[PDB]
């Protein structure tokens, strides 16, 4: 069994900028995640051989997963906001995808999303 390559989160020629949108969504918005009960599943890359998901990335074209996000926040992969809201939704999105509705694993990232949509609505307004 084989897992693919993980996102990319180091690449010198992608533009970069340090933001207090950006700096919120790290402070703020991953940190509250992160340290959640339910964020245990959703801290790195599915690992589809471990878990014996043969076709995960057979469903899931777009993996996403909050190891990757930290990494690209602590490394300033973004240039704004909404390339890091995004991937948080494409997380969520592929959960939802692949699982059978209501399945434990849903109702954990159904509990971490209802807190980043309590966050991301008051994102600050850009200095
Ligand atoms: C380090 O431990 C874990 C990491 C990731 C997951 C995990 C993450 N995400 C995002 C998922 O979508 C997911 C689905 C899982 C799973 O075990 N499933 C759903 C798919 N089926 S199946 C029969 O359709 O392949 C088997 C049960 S585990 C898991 C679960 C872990 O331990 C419980």
């Amino acid at each position: 069994s084989m897992n693919p390559p993980p996102p990319e989160t180091s690449n010198p020629n992608k533009p970069k900028r340090q933001t207090n949108q950006l700096q919120y969504l790290l402070r703020v918005v991953l940190k509250t995640l992160w340290k959640h009960q339910f964020a245990w599943p959703f801290q790195q890359p599915v690992d589809a051989v471990k878990l014996n998901l043969p076709d995960y990335y057979k469903i899931i074209k777009t993996p996403m997963d909050m190891g990757t996000i930290k990494k690209r926040l602590e490394n300033n992969y973004y240039w704004n906001a909404q390339e890091c809201i995004q991937d948080f939704n494409t997380m969520f999105t592929n959960c939802y995808i692949y699982n059978k509705p209501g399945d434990d694993i849903v109702l954990m990232a159904e509990a971490l999303e209802k807190l980043f949509l309590q966050k991301i609505n008051e994102l600050p307004t850009e200095e």
